[PDB]
C-alpha cells in the first residue's frame, strides 16, 4: 500500500518505547 507509511511509525515508535523505560524507573524510586 505504501512503503513510506512505516517511515512515519519510526519517530512515533521510538518515543512510546522511551517513555516505557522511564516509567519503570519512576516506580523504582520506591
Amino acid at each position: 500500500s505504501n512503503k513510506g507509511a512505516i517511515i512515519g511509525l519510526m519517530v512515533g515508535g521510538v518515543v512510546i518505547a522511551t517513555v516505557t523505560v522511564i516509567t519503570l524507573v519512576m516506580l523504582k524510586k520506591k
